[PDB]
């Protein structure tokens, strides 16, 4: 009776195989006749998974050898003339578009299109571009992907929803090129509206019933002339010679919006009651007779198990509103941010493994629900889940009682400098005496080859821990003295310890557990594996402080401590889902404490702490949500950092405003306003001494550090910029 849906499936493979086959082929390992023959064999298996499952909407086209955003620049002809001029089959357009081109001598080196986070989701999508030149249509001379895939699957015996950005959304998170500075790209909906129902009527002719039609964009704040375009553009397409539409949104409150969507002629919406399931009832209320309601209650973002009781009763409210007949049980959102299987996970414990479902395991969840809803006995799952739940509700790996106590201490004192920065500045001119315009490096340097292969080895135990601290040591003593030769001021060790910003403090810290194989696309065939937060967060013991110990043991300049923010470790990693992002990110600021008070302690008094997720974790739409999150962001950040001596240099690098002001650094690097910025700050051979003038002629010379812009090229790049800050002094 109640159907199931799944809005998205994760493509990259139970074994990453897609990674693999892309990018052979991209290194010529591979012919495109494989790269295409795995493809087939991915979505086939894909879809049969979902089939057998159970479920009733089975998505298509959410495929992709890349980015589905750039699938339908693609197909609709969005592609800069650049990419044009070098003879490349459509589907080498696609990678030329994505990931760039290289071409010996005139030699090009053609940039790729520009990477773009997602929402607050942690994928990235290619921005698509247009001009004024921009002629859109169909190409079917390529291939047309979602027609194509659609009878794919048609031919396996599975009937699925094409899946497609809507017109709406895709100008809209599209931007004028570099010929059209003038383009607001949402005028161009008279000329892209035909492209989209051409390709709806080959949809259906080909046998495709709905078309899951994705605007995203009535989630955030959209302007009331942009508000006006929905009425149109569904007007345009829907009629008898299309399929029926589906406007889908989700990772947020289409509330505001509610009016731009209340006269639409499509045939259902769907909407997240994971992330907003308060916005249920005014949604429900405009439902016209005869449009669907998909309720998204099976989080596409996050791996924990879902509470079928109340998952069930969410979907329940929908009923009661608008009737069983009307309703359909759906994935919040794509499962694209989820890892593929939980089954492939060989090291987690049965008792914590108990805790999540990971996408495949998502697909049973959904069609449980729908049985639920529908009247039909599941209570053997039903009991199983609560089991789960429960088990999980009454854990101790979960609650540490130390860390909550710590908690209830947080006040104004503990997220606060001893002094504001004026005095601070003098203790620590009297300190450390830098000379003006300090130069300092920003991160680390390339890695060693023997470094990888040194690593692997002390891992399978092969190397003792000396051998390898004393491997570690020797890169540290090298990029030390390179440094030194160079005659920067303030020093970096080069974390050669290190293989990511992390996962290196995560499996330091209580409260984590980590996968195997919990893979999620983050952009084209670079995935990430996030760690996940399972209870509360602490730290055992020093993190960072022996290498920093040493390497500042080897020179008489300052040596930089180097640490990630709480913001960036929980935006980064897999949430708890019971507890506040805030709570935990103030558990993060605790733990992050005691290493910079140890750092400290163990002489290292210029400590670098940077927050690279700030502006990704920004709540969607401004208000209330917003204004905290930048507060307890900021406090997060202060509660890690503020238990320091005046005379100790708090630095924190950011790659590019209202955040950095709260956060009382000593020293802010920034990728290069000046307002709101009452301490020091950093920037990153010839325009380089002539943009220190220009930037002279606003801001004095007193508060100007000098730093990297963010590979054997780094000896004169550094050198050019020390000699250059000299020639100041």
């Amino acid at each position: 009776m109640v159907q199931s849906s799944v809005l998205g499936f994760p493509r990259i493979g139970g074994q990453r195989e897609l990674k693999k086959i892309t990018e052979a082929y991209w290194s010529g390992k591979a012919t495109v006749e494989e790269l295409l023959a795995k493809g087939k064999e991915l979505r086939e298996h894909n879809w049969k998974l979902q089939q057998k499952a159970g479920v009733d909407i089975i998505p298509s086209n959410d495929f992709s050898y890349y980015d589905q955003v750039l699938d339908l620049s693609l197909l609709f002809n969005a592609i800069p003339e650049r990419y044009t001029k070098f003879d490349l089959a459509p589907i080498d357009v696609l990678f030329a578009m994505g990931r760039g081109l290289q071409a010996a001598a005139a030699a090009v080196d053609v940039t790729a299109l520009e990477m773009v986070k997602w929402f607050d989701s942690n994928y990235h999508y290619v921005r698509p571009t247009f001009s004024h030149s921009t002629e859109f249509k169909l190409n079917t001379a390529a291939g047309i992907k979602p027609v194509d895939e659609f009878n794919e699957a048609k031919a396996l015996g599975v009937q699925t929803r094409p899946v497609i950005l809507g017109p709406v959304s895709y100008l809209y998170l599209g931007k004028a090129d570099k010929d059209s500075l003038d383009l607001e790209p949402i005028s161009l909906l008279p000329k892209i509206l035909p492209v989209y129902k051409e390709l709806l009527q080959k949809l259906k002719e080909a046998g495709a019933e709905q078309v899951q039609i994705d605007e995203p964009v009535l989630v955030l704040d959209l302007p009331e002339a942009v508000q006006s375009k929905f009425k149109e553009a569904y007007d345009a397409l829907v009629g008898a010679d299309v399929p029926e539409l589906i406007l889908t949104t989700y990772f947020g409150d289409v509330r505001p919006n509610l009016k731009a969507i209340e006269n639409l002629p499509v045939a259902g919406f769907h909407f997240d009651f994971v992330r907003v399931p308060e916005q249920l009832d005014e949604v429900a209320s405009i439902l016209k007779d005869g449009q669907t309601l998909s309720a998204g209650v099976v989080d596409g973002r996050n791996i924990w198990k879902t509470d079928f009781a109340k998952a069930s009763a969410v979907v329940q409210k929908a009923i009661e509103k608008v009737g069983k007949d009307k309703v359909v049980v759906a994935t919040s959102s794509s499962l694209l941010h989820t890892p593929v299987d939980l089954e492939s996970e060989t090291k987690l414990d049965a008792v914590i493994k108990d805790w999540f479902s990971f996408a495949t395991q998502k697909l049973d969840e959904v069609v449980v629900i729908a049985k639920n809803v529908s009247g039909e006995d599941v209570s053997k799952q039903l009991e199983a889940n609560a089991a789960s739940i429960k088990a999980r509700s009454e854990s101790s790996i979960t609650n540490d009682p130390k860390v909550q106590e710590r908690l209830t201490t947080i006040n104004e004192a503990l997220a606060t400098r001893k002094a504001a920065f004026p005095e601070r500045l003098t203790e620590q001119k009297a300190k450390y005496n830098l000379p003006l315009f300090p130069t300092t490096t920003i991160g680390s340097f390339p890695q060693t080859k023997d470094i990888r292969i040194n690593r692997n080895k002390f891992a399978k135990g092969q190397i003792t821990a000396e051998e390898y601290e004393a491997f570690i040591n020797k890169e540290i003593e090298t990029v030390v003295r390179f440094q030194e030769e160079i005659g920067l001021d303030v020093l970096v060790h080069g974390e050669p310890e290190r293989n990511d910003m992390v996962q290196y403090f995560g499996e330091q810290l209580n409260g984590f557990a980590f996968t195997t194989n919990g893979w999620v696309q983050s952009y084209g065939s670079r995935y990430v594996r996030p760690p996940i937060i399972v209870g509360d967060v602490s730290r055992p013991k020093a993190m960072t402080v022996k290498e920093s110990v040493y390497a500042q043991s080897i020179t008489s300049k300052p040596m930089k401590g180097m640490l990630t923010g709480p913001v960036t470790i929980l935006r980064w990693s897999f949430p708890r889902d019971d507890v506040s992002g805030k709570i935990q990110a103030l558990q993060l600021g605790l733990a992050l404490r005691d290493e910079v008070n140890d750092l400290e302690g163990a002489g290292i008094t210029v400590i670098q702490v940077d927050e690279p997720a700030i502006r990704e974790g920004l709540p969607l739409r401004a208000g209330k949500e917003r204004s905290d999150y930048l507060n307890w962001a900021a406090q997060s950040f202060r509660v890690a950092t503020s238990g320091v001596e005046n005379s100790t240099q708090i630095h924190s690098h950011f790659c590019y405003p209202n955040h950095i002001k709260a956060l009382d650094a000593d020293v802010v690097s920034i990728e290069f306003e000046f307002s709101e910025y009452p301490n020091h700050i950093g920037l990153g051979k010839q325009e380089f001494v002539s943009r220190i003038e220009e930037i002279l002629k606003v801001y004095p010379a007193s508060k100007f550090w000098v730093n990297p812009d963010c590979w054997p090229e780094v000896k004169e790049s550094l050198t050019n910029m020390v000699e250059a800050a000299k020639e100041f002094r």
